């Protein structure tokens, strides 16, 4: 992924536990050598893995409760990193941004020209509820969409309740999750 | 039109009038289905003019008016949700900004891919007046493009007398303004 | 417009009338300054104008006549000229061409930063015809429109009768024009 | 998928069944309704592998194995139908082709503005093999990627044994391919 | 260069001498004419460096040092006149700023099309400094370079020493720079 | 500079001088690693100078002499390799195909992402002559400027004299060149 998405994860784990802890999950990871991710540069998927990897490990949480916590800091960290009005134009409540995710990342990919963005397909089932469909060419990230959803749930203040219904990791074709939300 | 232009609508009304005028004008629009307009999703033209139409028959107020609004809105509600700083480097004073508009919208177009922006060409008479002129595939806007001349001129504590001296509605080629600033 | 449609127009001319009445029409527009037009550079719109009012004066012929041909010789020009797959990539049948039309213009879009190119949109009211809404930031080309679908009925091999129902030209907010074809 | 997608289908179906049979499985599939695919118009995925079980259930073939055959076609389709140069450009040997295979649906995503193409990666092995991961937000087209391959042998005149090691189906990440290749 | 980089000018002169001086480097250099610099409008290079021909005579400085202050002075011009989240972006330290600087420009490139952005290779010498190469079309702005340096150094507050050590404008391929930082 | 580059040298120097002579040249400049060039991916720019220096040493010619050479087979290669619509579409004749360079770089610039493409700014001095300021980011390559100009005379059959009046490598701002042609 872009050196964004790793020194997103450094930032969230070096203000949560400082930079001791960071710097030990960093060796860990194999990655004592990089002395600064490059946000606009792109890196290895292997990178963030071992990343989540290693601090599952030194912090003693599971790397799925990371993911979790990731998601949800991303939602603060881009805001507050250089795109926030990118974020702000993607709309004003959590039924709308969610329609407008796959425009946001097609423009983030204007800038990140090997971006490859997930893909987030809504189906309304209610004026409170839907049933969002996850698609990555990646595996192993839907517990940072939990995150995500919870962390946009915070910036437009509705509560969101949201439970996974299909497996990509057990082959079915992808993610989908039942959503409720204020 | 592009769905933030009927949000912003949507929210002059809502702010200048609550929800259940809007909610009102919605309805009357032929609108009451859509829950929400998303942002950066495509919309047929109808959904605005309809929205204006029905303003125009609830308000009381003529369609000219409410299109006159909208457009001094337009120069607060782009700075303010998501566009800030696009606008501010679209240049510091009217004459600068209204050469600039076109590159403006190139750029929003980059992001807005089936965009159908307007196109504005400056004929500068003094340093302190011009003539516009006003080129759409879209009729009947000339009283929201004098509305973005006021709210311009707020924005940059500029005083702006502008008339219209040319009018695509009854054939002319297209519509055409003569201004004076400051 | 950009100089391909300049470049196009005196082709037009030259090939059918020979380079004597090109240079006469080229003289009388006003334009024996301009030494050849560059291909890919932004003209004011003008220079077509004077050069269609230049040639219908020299050649006898009304500037509408003109268009058509114009329209005709396009669809040639540009298969001919460095547009050929970007034209067979649009489509292989004329209902499915004037569909793509807009993304065939986005496009050429990308190549032509400061392009204005027409929208059109297509109603189909049987498997044998449509109503086409032509809408432009420009005045005066719904000719071109008519000889260009007849040259995609030629390219096709497809009987095409185009009749205008809607005229820009006398106020109304664009041209539509009523489509049967084989 | 983009219509282009579903139209290299129905070209494939027509040519080697002739159009009835074509008929038949657009009946089936649930698609009669569809007059002809939009070349340049974004598809649900859902439009394209009903066609593939439709087309399926009406041959008496498996869909994997119209998938091979479909991934053979569309390198010859494509190439013929306005992407010849775009493919030329790409490479002129296997090995190389398949490095570039990225950067040449970058191409194709700055006209296919919504585009979601799959993420190839190469670890070439010796200078007889490579290991091939295909990341994809689908599910699915790992058989159409094995017919690709097949068709990039005959433009490069190359013989290829491909060989599936890994299966996102079952729930690894992603599929993996070992290739040998003259 | 683009208007932008002239307005910049303009806005440092006036800012740090008043208008009446602006006013009489502006006529010195030969552009009273010009009522306004246009932002995202294209200029002749020259304009640029008459306007420093220009300041240095009537400011009683040589060139290099108000080259040096207009580079400093850019790092800020730009983060408070519409490009503040995409310098933010561009990252959070000098080192890294120095990476993402060919990716920065390639951002701005997308909305200025005809940009001819300069570009800078790092070679890390140390976690504290590197030997930097900057690669232009143009000639006579290595001591904007040194500018700019010093103008991150402050946003990033890193202390920044910074020598050139070869030299374009005597026929060697490009300047490069060694730097120590913090 | 992009694996293209390479790519077209190495195509070159095998058709003029067979496969035996290009392995010493490769193996000469360090690249027998290299086991061949990805056409779309970036290479350091020393690739492309030691390869240069190197076929100089294993031919007996010197380097600016190769240069030439290339230039003038780069307008035939990228004709037949995958631009020749791209090429056409740039004009036809000398001086507009000149004139268009900036945005025939443009076009590539959008497929290459990394693109350094030269500057070229034309002064026409009559109908039969121009003064060509060449402008780039790297030096040593105006020889190659002058391959292409008459790859571009015989493309065109155009007798063209090129002579070069100005030289960037003795320190001068920018290389520039006095066009005679038929
Ligand atoms: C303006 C804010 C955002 C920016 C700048 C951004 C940018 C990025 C970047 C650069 C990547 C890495 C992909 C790659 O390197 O190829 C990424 C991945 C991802 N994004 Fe965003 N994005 C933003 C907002 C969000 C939000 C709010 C969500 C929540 C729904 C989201 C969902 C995801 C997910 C789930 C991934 C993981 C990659 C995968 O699934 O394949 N994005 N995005
Ligand atoms: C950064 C601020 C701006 C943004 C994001 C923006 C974006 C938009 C969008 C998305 C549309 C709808 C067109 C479509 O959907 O195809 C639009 C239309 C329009 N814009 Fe802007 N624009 C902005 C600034 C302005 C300003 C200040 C003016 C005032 C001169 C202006 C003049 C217009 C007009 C008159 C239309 C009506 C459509 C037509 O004439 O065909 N724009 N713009
Ligand atoms: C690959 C083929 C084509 C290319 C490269 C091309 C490119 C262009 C260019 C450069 C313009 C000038 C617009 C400007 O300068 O702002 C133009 C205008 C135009 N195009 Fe196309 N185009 C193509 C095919 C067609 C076709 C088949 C049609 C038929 C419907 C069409 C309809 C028009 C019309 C009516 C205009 C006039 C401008 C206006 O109405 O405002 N184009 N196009
Ligand atoms: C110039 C040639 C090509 C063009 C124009 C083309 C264009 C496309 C398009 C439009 C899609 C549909 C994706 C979407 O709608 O989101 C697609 C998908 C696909 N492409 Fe290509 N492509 C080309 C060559 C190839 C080749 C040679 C391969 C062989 C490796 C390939 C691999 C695939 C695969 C496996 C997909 C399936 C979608 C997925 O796996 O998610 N493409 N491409
Ligand atoms: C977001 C902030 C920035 C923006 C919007 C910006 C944009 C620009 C623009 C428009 C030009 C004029 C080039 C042309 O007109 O063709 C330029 C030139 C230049 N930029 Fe930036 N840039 C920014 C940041 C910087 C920074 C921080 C540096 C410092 C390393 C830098 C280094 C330069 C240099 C040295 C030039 C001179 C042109 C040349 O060398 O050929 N840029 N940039
Ligand atoms: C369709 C035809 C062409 C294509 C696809 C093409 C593409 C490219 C590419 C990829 C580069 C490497 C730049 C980099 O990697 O950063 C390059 C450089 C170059 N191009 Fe072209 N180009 C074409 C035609 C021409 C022509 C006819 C000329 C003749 C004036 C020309 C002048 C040059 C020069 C002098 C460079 C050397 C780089 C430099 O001077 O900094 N190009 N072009």
């Amino acid at each position: 992924m872009y050196g964004l998405v790793n020194k997103a994860i450094q930032d969230m784990i070096s203000k949560h536990h400082g930079e001791d802890t960071w710097e030990a999950i960093k060796q860990k990871a194999g990655l004592e050598d990089i002395d600064f991710f490059v946000g606009m540069e792109a890196y290895s998927d292997d990178v963030t893995y071992h990343l989540v990897g290693a601090a599952s490990e030194v912090l003693g949480k599971p790397a799925e409760e990371l993911l979790i916590a990731f998601g949800e800091y991303w939602v603060t960290y881009t805001s507050e990193e250089g795109y926030g009005e990118l974020l702000a134009s993607a709309g004003d409540s959590l039924p709308e941004f969610m329609e407008n995710l796959d425009n946001l990342h097609a423009r983030v990919g204007l800038s990140f020209p090997q971006l490859r963005p997930p893909a987030f397909e809504c189906q309304h089932t209610s004026s409170k509820s839907m049933e969002l469909h996850y698609q990555s060419t990646r595996a192993g990230l839907a517990p940072m969409v939990l995150g995500l959803l919870h962390g946009l749930g915070k910036r437009f203040q509705t509560k969101v309740e949201v439970t996974q219904t299909a497996f990509r990791e057990t082959g079915e074709d992808h993610d989908i999750f039942s959503i409720k939300y204020e």
